[PDB]
């Protein structure tokens, strides 16, 4: 059955919204997507496999997203554009808030994740820095610094801002404030300077 | 013996430059500070709580030595007036980078730890927006952001973004390049828009 894997994530997705991974059994997930532990095996090894495949399709979401949005350029202007560009990591990770906490805690136990987000931080810096630089090259944007250089501290920026609010973490910024708050920085330090 | 104390703070921090918290015991401490298992008892409830002192020390020496620049302002360009105070974080946790990392990583699993960080992380924040407040109003710094909004964003970019970088995560912004890195967003997103 598909329909089982479905179910399996379905149900992690949902305990995660009140409890940690550590306090998330198989049989809960067996028991919650209603089979048994010996059938939960059949398709995935582990609970921990289960949070990476989560995470994967909300980071592919994200990323299947921002390709999109490069397609077909917004007709706006240029404050517009970027920050249609970072809501869709606001809209994306914010509509799964239990997978993004709990995908980013286990960076620190497993590797496999640490080494999703780590290809996926790398591929969206990458784009962020061709688009800085094709801005600088028709002559809206300055050369300041390293375009890439630039990329990587303002995704950096965006990944603990985000993440921070989605947590009500303190200090955060509200989470109705967080879009504007990031647009007003990427958009200054990219066209000032 | 306070020298004593003294020794499990250097064994500790000395045994966290090559290997994790997890992979290393009380044993180790005691024998590295020449003391036995039961008397490392006297000086603290476990390693964990030696873990606490270290971030405790370091962190309050950044405090402290942002308050001093605060009280003799430097005589110069407002660039340079940020870079300064930038620079108390990137020479503090640079020149302790294992308890840094270690301290960032308990955060995740310790209570006193995650309530140290955030106590000083609203400390800075408010120093941050009373200054770039202070340069709205001799007129330097234009009415953009809430300036509280704005310093939180600007020092949750840089706890990630110098904490990246000394741990060489993938990405990050090399070391030698991270601080004027993130002076020129400070400085863009204040003075710009
Ligand atoms: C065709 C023009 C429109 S456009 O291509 O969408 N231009 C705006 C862009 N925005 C980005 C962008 C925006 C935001 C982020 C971002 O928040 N990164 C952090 C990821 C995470 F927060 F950690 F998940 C990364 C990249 C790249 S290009
Ligand atoms: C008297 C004028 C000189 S001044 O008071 O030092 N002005 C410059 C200032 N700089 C700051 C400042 C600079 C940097 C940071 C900072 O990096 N925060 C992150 C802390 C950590 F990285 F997570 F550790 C926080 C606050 C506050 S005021």
């Amino acid at each position: 059955g598909d329909d089982r894997e479905l179910a399996i994530l379905a149900t992690a997705e949902n305990l995660l919204e009140d409890r940690p991974l550590a306090d998330i059994s198989v049989d809960d997930l067996a028991k919650g997507a209603g089979i048994s532990r010996p059938t939960f095996y059949f398709y995935f090894p582990s609970k921990e496999a289960v949070l990476l495949t989560l995470l994967d399709r909300v980071v592919n979401q994200a990323d299947m997203a921002l390709q999109t949005l490069a397609e077909n350029p917004a007709d706006t202007d240029r404050e517009n554009m970027w920050r249609t560009g970072i809501n869709v990591f606001f809209e994306t990770f914010g509509s799964h808030k239990a997978v993004t906490r709990a995908g980013q805690a286990a960076r620190a136990t497993s590797v496999e994740v640490a080494e999703l987000w780590s290809t996926f931080m790398q591929k969206w810096i990458a784009y962020t820095a061709a688009v800085i630089d094709a801005e600088r090259d028709r002559g809206a944007a300055p050369r300041t610094l390293p375009a890439h250089e630039l990329a990587t501290a303002l995704n950096l920026m965006n990944e603990r801002t985000l993440f921070a609010s989605f947590a009500g973490e303190q200090p955060s910024v509200p989470e109705a404030r967080v879009l504007d708050t990031l647009v007003h920085i990427w958009v200054t330090s990219i066209y000032g300077e």
